């Protein structure tokens, strides 16, 4: 990969270790929850997929004294790092200038 | 520290400013509208903040009596400011010159 | 003003026409076709707001004989105006080289 | 004709290949699962095509032992080749050269 993108790939990895936290504050922020959904840390885990893409589709969500902020945060670390991949995408129609002699 | 760094931070604010508003507004906007379900003021900031990120991820969703463009307002507010940051981001890759003059 | 704030301006005037259309073509995919829920007039214009900033809250849901290329393509087109504008946010940090001569 | 909109053209090319590969994938995946809501097939398509623009909308869900990594490399693919389109949309700053001097 150049230069770049090795930065981005960098900050994809990065995601996946907010999602091992994110995995582990669920259980903990519902149980104990009035009208609990989330349940469970092996089915826990997958619920903190289908969150920091940037894709609440529902299934499970925390509560309010779980501090409803466990989504939140988890969402928006999905946010800095598919913002910050930017770096690559600036920089991708200006290959153009490179392309055009073969550089 | 640097300049568009700064402007970045600011917008983030004017979210926040944003959300609190709206808590106000659509408490007393859903207050006649038929299905609501969004009521009182210490859970309308909750349902604010996933309003800002447009992912609403399944908590709660306003009706049409609100003025949906409750909702429209905030959730478009969010996206600008989303997007306003990349006064930042447009720049990183500008930052692989600097690092090849090192200097 | 700058050039692409005005032709940003104007990509969103239409996205609004999309909406127009939308709202009719709704109100006749969905009244006929089975499992739809949408139907009334002044409530399919309602429907045709959030939508085509995607969150995905329209509050509603098509079903396959309305053609959910209704609704895809009301979505998608909300993408096209709210991408095109990113050549105005590109020019955002552009302006920091004129500040650095103060000119 | 614009090399760059022939490249983000062609991402979109390919993001119809994952839709079709995918829906395949997404009613296999939930048939075995318990709570299965995607059963049909027809119609799995339909579903795929509202995951790839990262919306999901509120029609359907995955389940766990789908293996709810065939939804979420949907959403990736979608995001992947749109966020390309981004060579392109970033020009367009660029392209005021052009446009300053007339020719």
């Amino acid at each position: 990969s150049a230069d770049h993108e090795r930065e981005a790939q960098k900050a994809e990895e990065e995601l996946q270790k907010v999602l091992e936290e994110a995995s582990k504050k669920a259980v903990e922020a519902e149980r104990g929850a009035p009208g609990a959904a989330l349940i469970s840390y092996p089915d826990a885990i997958w619920w903190s997929v289908e969150t920091a893409t940037t894709v609440g589709y529902g299934d499970r969500y925390p509560v309010t004294e779980e501090g409803r902020k466990v989504a939140e945060q988890v969402m928006k670390a999905g946010i800095e790092v598919f913002a910050l991949v930017t770096a690559a995408l600036a920089t991708d129609f200006v290959r153009r200038e490179e392309e055009r002699r073969g550089h």
